[PDB]
């Protein structure tokens, strides 16, 4: 399926490239085709017109292509250089995580802990989606974009509905639901 | 979480899917776009990308994916065409329910009832479990699944650990637990 192939690219572009040969450039990239060699490795039906209908079909717009190179845009376990576009029209954005968090989160702000950034969504419904990756008591805080960029802080946007920042201080935090 | 949305698939999928607007073939199919919207309604968070995986993770293997179309496999409380593969390498099979029962089934062997089929499990464990929906006092029956064989009847995997048969008669019945 189409769901499993992403899976194994998210896995081989954001996680373990070097496991199959690959050698990411400084952000992220690789080549198509190795790529392809890589996936058909697990799923021997994939050719490169395969991933890049992935890629073109993708409502995240997780993954990115540039000439006959690509990448995972965001969320690699491993360091990246991170050339984003800057959101400046967002005024407010959330970032899901599970209650234990708050504790944590309010008095110290939302930090990127071992990724560059932190990471938002423009929808609570994506935020929770990935809030839920650490347990089932999952809240989602509404974050005042206006006021992080009066900090000094710069909102790029990492995918359609993800954006990064590098962090969040607790007088941004405008709700929780 | 991940229990409570397959809880709302299984209602939707296999007891109630007109309710949702859902139209399902003659074998229980529907189309997993219209599925994840009627999941939605309740868990707006629900993306495709989650059902994909609830089925993929799911132990019983109780849902079934065919290219854009998604059903329960078994279990339905609505008459669907089952067309499963025949099961010839069990050699036991395992009913739970419970003390009860067992004046009926002593005098009639396992029925269908409602259903199509009787639902036995490859396991112990699961039969165990399954019969204690209808009671505490649960006793697990032992089927002879050759002599069922010998008999003429067709055993079919409905799913990874349940396979289904039209009848088990008492002389097919090897034990109770
Ligand atoms: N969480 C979201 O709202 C969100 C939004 C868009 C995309 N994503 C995606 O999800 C992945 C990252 O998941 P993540 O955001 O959970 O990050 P992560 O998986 O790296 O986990 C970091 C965790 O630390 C928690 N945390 C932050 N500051 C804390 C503090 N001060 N005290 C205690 N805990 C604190 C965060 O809430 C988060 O749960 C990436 O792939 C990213 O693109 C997440
Ligand atoms: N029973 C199991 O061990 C078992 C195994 C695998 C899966 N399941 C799943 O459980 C769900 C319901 O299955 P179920 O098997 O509980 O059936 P069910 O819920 O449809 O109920 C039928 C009941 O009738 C009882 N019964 C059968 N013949 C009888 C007779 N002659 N006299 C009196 N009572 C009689 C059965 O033991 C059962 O308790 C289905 O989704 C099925 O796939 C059940
Ligand atoms: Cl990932
Ligand atoms: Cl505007
Ligand atoms: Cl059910």
């Amino acid at each position: 399926s189409r769901f499993k192939v992403s899976k194994l690219m998210a896995y081989i572009l954001a996680h373990s490239p070097w496991e199959f040969g690959l050698e990411p450039d400084e952000e992220g990239f690789v080549s198509i085709e190795e790529l392809v060699n890589a996936v058909r490795k697990v799923y021997p039906w994939v050719t490169e017109e395969y991933i890049r209908e992935i890629v073109e079909r993708d409502e995240k717009g997780r993954y990115e292509i540039r000439g006959n190179k690509i990448r995972a845009r965001y969320g690699h376990s491993y360091p990246v250089i991170l050339r984003h576009e800057e959101d400046k029209e967002s005024k407010v954005l959330y970032h899901g995580t599970v209650r234990r968090n708050l504790k944590g989160i309010m008095r110290e702000g939302i930090k990127p802990g071992k990724r560059q950034y932190v990471h938002l969504s423009i929808n609570y419904e994506d935020a929770y989606n990935t809030g839920m990756r650490h347990g089932e008591d999952v809240v989602v805080l509404i974050i005042d974009a206006e006021c992080l960029r009066n900090k000094g802080y710069k909102i790029l946007k990492a995918g359609k509905k993800v954006r990064i920042v590098k962090h969040v201080p607790v007088d941004c935090i405008s709700g929780i639901l």
